[PDB]
């Protein structure tokens, strides 16, 4: 009789699926995670086109676990305690056409015991913190890495150090360290735990797929570190974190990394006339990150063919890059920031940015053109025709200083005096002296 | 200069490669290991049709990197100590074509960094043991457990506890518990280190592929403990281990793995006209192990549907069953061992064996008639006519039991006497009471 296994649950932890008289025993109601857990179960489904099987850790009296087999999951229920695996069963029973399993077990030996495969979606609420306090941090972030390697989504309900009880002294000092090794995650709520005004953070996590309420998708690599990179067969995620653990960004860092965001992903909304910019798959913005979906461009990052040596065209990259830098300033804008990880190149060592966060627009542009000097150096110094190039520039009044006229000498350099001829020099030794 | 870096190796591990100059100092010469290694990589990239990416831990002065990178491979070569990677950039420096790079990292780093995709093949010789001495075995396992799950095979050579030195003290009794967490694995050498009598045995281990030097596919799941079952999406691969680790195994337990899948080859290759039987796809047998690949049956497994108690048609069971007992018998065949476990059933409630491991050729067949009641009573205890078909049988003279007459008077079972009406009787108890 149900009654019966209900008194002998040691906890009634969460509401008595379809059994009300319980609900206010229920330590704790469910029904605001459980909102937010069908999304993301339906988000998943719709992107896979099919039910899910879900794998539900210490799943309790079974309340999420049945509620998604309500919706046509096939859920493995996994919990230590006999009592709560009866109450399972026995709603369960309740609900014949449910595909329900439930199991005594432990969570360390079910997930040891995982197929990549078997679970779309795995479940774990208010359960690792026990993991933690017994068996530590570093193997419950091995367990959370084989958890998102062998399912497409996790969802996790973190305990954390700040609640009051004594075992918070043995949590991580950011419930983040136990899945930063992870590859996607993203904060999706904020949860009233009954126990205490401390809140759990809720997290969405991924090994294999961008999940982003917009955009779901898998990707094959991923890359960085409070940015990181996901690609996907015709596309670049690029993910930034505001809201990092431990002292890694300042106020000011949250800030610059926002409006970057911002900033990239206004330019690239409306980018200018005759600017061939990457097409915006998909954006949005929260309190604690950012995120734009790009076509992918095609070649290498300037900065990696320049440290793994590998051959460059200095010609072909310079003037195709200077020729956008032109065309972008006829418009009125400026990149602040052109440095060889800004910049990637095609087979045929054809040059684009691709970092727009630090596009501009507004003794301008003096400043920069100054700068590019520099990222002229470090591409290499000087030799001729380059080096008359930069002195050419040189020799024009400052205030006609910017990149029509840098690109202008650029095609002419070959014609340019030679600047070894000349007293000359200066300019040699200002910009050498920066780098 | 070579001659400098590699005079200051703390050790010359490892054949210098390209450089015979030293191979008389090597403690190693690879090339027993190598010769191995690159058949099973020839192996693989055949079945994926390309060129491997290759991941080599503890890498030490590059020889097998380079030796796969001159096969046409993408390497990256991991090790800890910097002397052992300045000597691999040098002879990758010697030899610009191979695509190959070496990092100084920590194996534990790396295999937490890695992404599933990135490499096909990781290779582990002699290094691991290191590891366990300084982090312990249930590390390791998970360590072995993710290098297993991101790539499609993995190559270990494992030092044992046999070996007389200190650290041997900290090594698991047997390496196989390093990765019989692991789904495939198949030892394929065995090797002598120079540094002692006692050899170190070498794995193929996967969590995707079945790989067996004539069949290299990747299964989608795999079941239970000396038997392991690959599903693949025609293929169900049987996998025998006749050596175990352990106690698991007796002498007469080996023994008669050994025997049961030798007979199930002979069996099934060469099966009975009038008896459908599964299609072989590939067969082997070692001193460690046998394997058996099969077309795969449909349905569920007779056991799992009377566990999870849905729903049977025990006529059609028990009628097809019988039918092909028969069938089998006219040939001169037997089942030494119909259980539910050994039984599956179709969609259409239709019966067949599956372990043909227990058929043999010679009051016979008295015995295996007898133990089918006790089949037919755990199935269901019996209801009319199913106990007056077991009535019938038992008036029989023993000499005339048989599967041909237990389907004769089975299919006329509702035509016989009702058992209730006689004495009858005792036949009840005695089939019971086994059971
Ligand atoms: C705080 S409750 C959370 C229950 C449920 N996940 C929820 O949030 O609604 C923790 C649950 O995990 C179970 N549990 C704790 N550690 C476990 C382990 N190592 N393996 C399996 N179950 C465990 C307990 O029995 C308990 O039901
Ligand atoms: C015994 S040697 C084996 C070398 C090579 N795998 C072979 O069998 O030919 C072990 C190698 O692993 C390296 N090594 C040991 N522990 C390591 C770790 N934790 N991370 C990276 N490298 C390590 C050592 O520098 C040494 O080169
Ligand atoms: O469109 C892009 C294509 C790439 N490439 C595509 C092939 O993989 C190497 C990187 O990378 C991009 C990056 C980037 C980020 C980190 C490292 C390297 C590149 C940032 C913004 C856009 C792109
Ligand atoms: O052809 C076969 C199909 C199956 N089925 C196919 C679908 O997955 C469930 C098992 O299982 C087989 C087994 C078996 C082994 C362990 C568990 C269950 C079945 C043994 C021998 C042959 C088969
Ligand atoms: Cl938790
Ligand atoms: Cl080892």
């Amino acid at each position: 009789d149900l009654n019966t296994l209900v008194s002998e649950l040691p906890e009634i932890y969460q509401t008595i699926f379809g059994h009300p008289e319980w609900d206010g025993d229920a330590a704790r109601d469910c029904n605001q995670r459980l909102d937010l857990i069908t999304e993301q179960y339906d988000n998943l489904s719709r992107a896979l086109g099919r039910p899910l099987n879900v794998l539900d850790l210490g799943c309790a009296q079974g309340f999420f676990s049945l509620s998604l087999a309500s919706k046509g999951a096939t859920i493995v229920g996994i919990d230590f305690q006999q009592e709560n695996i009866n109450v399972c069963r026995a709603l369960a029973e309740e609900n014949p056409d449910f595909a329900a399993e439930f199991r005594v077990g432990r969570i360390e030996e079910v997930i040891a015991a995982l197929e990549e495969g078997e679970f779309d979606l795995a479940i774990g609420l208010s359960v690792f913190h026990h993991i933690v306090h017994l068996h530590g941090i570093d193997e419950v972030k091995r367990l959370l890495s084989r958890l998102a390697d062998v399912t497409q989504a996790v969802i996790l309900e973190l305990a954390v150090k700040e609640e009051p009880f004594y075992w918070g002294v043995s949590q991580p000092d950011d419930p983040r360290e136990l899945i930063e090794q992870c590859a996607f995650y993203r904060l999706i709520g904020e949860f009233d735990t009954h126990l205490s005004p401390v809140p759990r953070p809720m997290y969405l996590v991924s090994n294999h797929r961008v999940l982003i309420n917009d955009f779901n998708q898998p990707f094959q690599h991923w890359q960085n570190r409070s940015r990181r990179y996901f690609f996907g067969e015709d596309y670049v995620c690029k993910f930034f974190y505001y809201d990092m653990p431990h002292g890694i960004l300042t106020a000011e860092e949250s800030q610059r990394n926002k409006y970057e965001l911002h900033n990239e992903i206004k330019f690239l909304t409306q980018p200018p006339a005759g600017f061939d910019a990457p097409a915006v798959l998909a954006h949005g913005e929260n309190a604690q990150s950012g995120w734009l979906v790009m076509e992918k461009l095609p070649g290498r990052l300037l900065s990696d063919m320049l440290a793994a040596g590998e051959e460059i065209d200095r010609e072909k990259i310079l003037g195709s890059l200077l020729r956008s830098l032109a065309a972008l300033e006829k418009q009125g804008f400026w990149h602040d920031d052109v440095r060889p990880w800004n910049v990637m190149v095609d087979a045929r060592q054809h040059a684009r940015l691709i970092d727009f966060g630090s596009i501009v627009t507004t003794s301008w542009p003096t400043n920069l053109v100054q700068s590019f000097f520099v990222f002229v150096n470090e591409l290499f110094n000087l030799p001729q025709p380059w080096s008359n190039w930069l002195y050419a520039v040189w020799q024009e009044p400052v205030e006609r200083w910017n990149f029509v006229l840098l690109l202008a000498l650029f095609e002419k350099k070959a014609k340019l005096p030679s600047a070894e001829q000349q007293r000359g020099a200066t300019e040699q030794w200002i910009i050498a002296q920066e780098t």
